[PDB]
């Protein structure tokens, strides 16, 4: 995976679990390039990705801050991803095999019980 | 996949979709080894697998027949397989991410609507 994306994702992890709060200062392009030892240009791409995603915003002369709707946008993108990787395949195969909504729900429940 | 299992599975396909009826004669070990050109011993393993699975039974001097509960046993084994490959992963990840039963059902429904 591209580093600029791993960076962005690492930041997203921290805002998803609360480690980074809304409107809190996030390390700048330079601080990331310094700690992790990557090209300032790749760190800036990471943050730029987030900026355009409405996840971060910049305060002139101060730095980058986490946007107030970032925790929502991110929950959204991760739910969509979860669906695409875990739900879609289940649905397409269920249709293919002619299962009913009730039968899928029952199987879900059965498996859920075997766990615990 | 082992041939003796592909054989067994091919037979199961035909009884699952109705092509082969309960108590109907199924090609014997020798007829399979003849049509498909495999070792009679591997064909016999295929059928033996089915015999022990309660899917087929033999009439002395006549041949092999599909058991009356075979269509049930097979539906059962294939549903269990479907669950293990499509439902289990969804459940474990859903637990891991702390999703609710209602949230999973809603996603299932959403995806199902995007299809069609």
């Amino acid at each position: 995976v591209p580093l600029y994306k791993q960076i962005a994702s690492l930041i997203e992890d921290s805002i998803v679990d609360g480690t980074l709060s809304i409107d809190q200062r996030v390390p700048s392009t330079n601080e990331l390039a310094a700690f992790h030892r990557i090209n300032p240009a790749t760190a800036r791409n990471g943050l730029t990705l987030l900026v355009e995603a409405g996840i971060l915003y910049k305060k002139r002369g101060i730095g980058m801050f986490v946007s107030a709707q970032a925790p929502a946008l991110i929950r959204e993108r991760r739910d969509a991803a979860f669906a695409a990787t875990y739900v879609a395949p289940l649905i397409d195969e269920s249709i293919h095999l002619g299962f009913t909504r009730a039968r899928i729900h029952a199987l879900l429940d059965q498996v859920a019980e075997s766990r615990g």
